[PDB]
């Protein structure tokens, strides 16, 4: 199974309004969580600006679709920023996606502080369009060591094959941030790791469908679909993305096909 990866640079907007309705099955979503200086000119707020992609976004998942958000708890109320909360609210309030969870990825290390408790945590809102969404919770299941699971198999009051399946991972994870001195660092700032990329991967989309991601970053995503056989379509409106996402190929080096250029999204768009 061939899979295909687009990617190029441009804004959000421009590509979501480049891609059909209901065409896409998981979106992975870190934006950024102000506005610019020239966004002034049409918004007063973050979500005046967020609205809009928030509103594509829900318009090109598929039924079955889910659009994971990445976001924190720490807004200070600055004018023309937000957080992960000033999203949420407004999607109770304008949109009919559900809430489907809201992990806590909390990492190892960090930052002191003498004036309140460290912080060691970063949200993650996952919404679906719709009650049909796909899940496949067996492909993210963490199995329990040869003992345990002995333990356990011996224990009659519990069936044996959710022991052989493994636990459900909960939705608080125990992950580590990528460091200064890390493999698949690419120079991006914010990069995020490819394991919390792709435990989103194998439960929120099902192999051959479509990944996209419209603040791609360092590309990150790219590369976990292609090594879990999905289809993808990453932008950004940093010119230095191109640069990280031919970054994220080296590290690969399966059948798939690279292609540049906005006007190819239709590659990744086939099922
Ligand atoms: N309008 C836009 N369209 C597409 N990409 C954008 C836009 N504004 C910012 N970006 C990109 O989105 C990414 C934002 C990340 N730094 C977000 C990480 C995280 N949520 C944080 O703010 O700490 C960058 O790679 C920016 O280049
Ligand atoms: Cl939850
Ligand atoms: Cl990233």
């Amino acid at each position: 199974g061939t899979t295909r990866h687009v990617y190029d640079v441009c804004d959000c907007l421009d590509t979501l309004a480049k891609l059909p309705d209901d065409s896409v099955q998981l979106i992975i979503c870190d934006p950024p969580y102000n506005i610019m200086l020239a966004d002034w000119d049409d918004h007063m707020d973050y979500i005046g600006w967020a609205k809009r992609w928030l509103a594509e976004a829900e318009r090109v998942l598929s039924p079955t679709g889910s659009i994971a958000i990445f976001g924190g708890l720490q807004y200070q109320g600055e004018a023309g920023s937000g957080d992960l909360i000033s999203i949420i609210s407004h999607m109770r309030q304008n949109s009919k996606m559900l809430l489907a969870n809201l992990i806590i990825w909390n990492y190892p290390n960090g930052m002191s502080a003498q004036r309140f408790f460290a912080n060691r945590h970063e949200e993650i809102a996952w919404f679906a369009k719709t009650k049909k969404y796909f899940f496949d919770l067996d492909a993210v299941r963490e199995p329990y060591d040869e003992e345990t699971k002995a333990a356990y198999m011996k224990d009659k009051r519990l069936n044996p094959e959710s022991v052989e399946k493994g636990r459900n991972p909960t939705n608080v994870w125990r992950m580590s941030r990528l460091n200064g001195n890390s493999l698949e660092r690419v120079g991006h700032p914010t990069q995020k790791p490819a394991a919390v990329i792709e435990r989103l991967v194998r439960a929120l989309s099902h192999p051959g469908s479509t990944v996209l991601d419209f603040f791609a970053g360092s590309g990150v995503t790219a590369r976990v679909a292609i090594q879990e056989g999905r289809n993808s379509i990453c932008t950004d409106a940093a010119p230095v993305f191109k640069e990280y996402y031919q970054k994220q190929l080296t590290f690969l080096q399966r059948s798939y096909e690279i292609v540049e250029g906005a006007a190819n999204f239709g590659a990744a768009l086939q099922r």
